[PDB]
């Protein structure tokens, strides 16, 4: 409502976030990427629906976990941590 803060309830499960980064780990691989081809989640996965991902670097909770995250690159290896997404509390 109002300036309404970018925020999820619960988990941001059915609802969409706006938020395609981590809280600080780094920004968020492309789902469609092609380094993810075939690979734990991405919009190029045979399971993109499921996925909740699409054609862009969103953060989403595939596995349901708590706040939408999203995958990010670390020295040398890959990650993924809660992507940034301001939640609404009360
Ligand atoms: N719970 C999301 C896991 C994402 C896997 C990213 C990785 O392999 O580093």
């Amino acid at each position: 409502s109002e300036g309404n803060s970018d925020c999820y309830f619960g988990n941001g499960s059915a609802y969409r976030g706006t938020h395609s980064l981590t809280e600080s780990g780094a920004s968020c691989l492309p789902w469609n990427s092609m380094i993810l081809i075939g690979k734990v989640y991405t919009a190029q996965n045979p399971s993109a629906q499921a996925l909740g991902l699409g054609k862009h670097n969103y953060c989403r909770n595939p596995d349901g976990d708590a706040k939408p995250w999203c995958h990010v690159l670390k020295n040398r290896r890959l990650t993924w941590e809660y992507c940034d997404v301001p939640s609404c509390s009360t």
